[PDB]
């Protein structure tokens, strides 16, 4: 069923809450035993959001290999993503260790450091060229190279140095700064423009490790980003684009991380973004 007609059907009948609860009921449940070990309690932002054991990213250290991060591997679309929580005061060094070890080119941030008067993640990158950051627990140095501030997003060029080997790499930071404190955006136009800027940079392409994407919990806004990207790519690849079923793609992604898409409003917004984005994919 053409999702656009499915969309109007759900909208006229006002059944978004019912659709979303069906997804929650059918979603996978896999163990997350490592996330729940007592030694890891200060590595998790939220008690109820954990990576599954089978898909979690492992840090390359014998001490404690745990980080709240999951590998979403989309086999038909030939795309992979790492979805993670906003870094905590005690995990900023782990976060950059993961970016280094997984050979990522880009980091996608969908939240502000402070929202609703409260801290939603650590200030984990440097704000001035001449004031670099050193992460002593993981032996990394991070320097701000340049910053481009636009009306709906900011793009930063960063230099990450492995102090053990003195190798350096360029990391691109894509920061969507205008998601509202409550609800979802009224129009998907600026979110789609942002997605296309990330694509154009190479950060989503197979010559690099997976993009790292996060918000505060790494499931809601972050889930919207990867769901929209994968659905638009599948519409490009298939003979019949109307065969792409967004609910089925979402359930596939929930095999790899729990809770993706947190509200019925986020589900509706994801539909809107794919419907409007397809009016470029099919040619427009």
């Amino acid at each position: 069923m053409e999702m656009e007609k499915e969309f109007e059907q759900i909208d006229k009948s006002g059944s978004w809450a019912a659709i979303y609860q069906d997804i929650r009921h059918e979603a996978s449940d896999f163990p997350s035993r490592v996330a729940k070990l007592p030694k890891n309690k200060n590595r998790n932002r939220y008690r109820d959001v954990s990576p599954f054991d089978h898909s979690r990213i492992k840090l390359h250290q014998e001490d404690n290999d745990y980080i709240n991060a999951s590998l979403i591997k989309m086999e038909e679309a030939q795309r992979s993503y790492i979805l993670t929580q906003g870094p905590l005061p005690n995990t900023v060094g782990h976060f950059w260790e993961m970016v280094w070890e997984q050979k990522s080119r880009g980091v996608v941030m969908l939240n502000r450091v402070m929202e609703k008067g409260s801290l939603k993640c650590a200030q984990y990158w440097p704000q001035k060229e001449e004031k670099e950051m050193i992460f002593e627990d993981t032996n990394l140095k991070l320097t701000l190279i340049s910053e481009d501030i636009k009306s709906y997003y900011t793009v930063r060029q960063l230099e990450l140095e492995n102090l053990t080997t003195q190798e350096t790499r360029e990391i691109l930071h894509f920061h969507y700064t205008t998601w509202p404190d409550f609800g979802v955006p009224e129009s998907p136009a600026s979110f789609l423009n942002f997605l296309f800027k990330v694509r154009e940079s190479g950060s989503l392409s197979p010559e690099h490790g997976p993009v790292v994407v996060h918000c505060s919990a790494g499931i809601g806004r972050s889930g919207t980003f990867c769901l929209a990207d994968t659905c638009l790519l599948l519409m490009d690849k298939r003979k019949d684009p109307s065969s792409v079923d967004i609910k089925k793609v979402l359930l596939e992604m929930r095999k790899f991380r729990m809770g993706l898409i947190q509200t019925a409003d986020q589900l509706r917004f994801s539909y809107l973004a794919v419907i409007e984005g397809a009016k470029f994919i099919m040619g427009d």
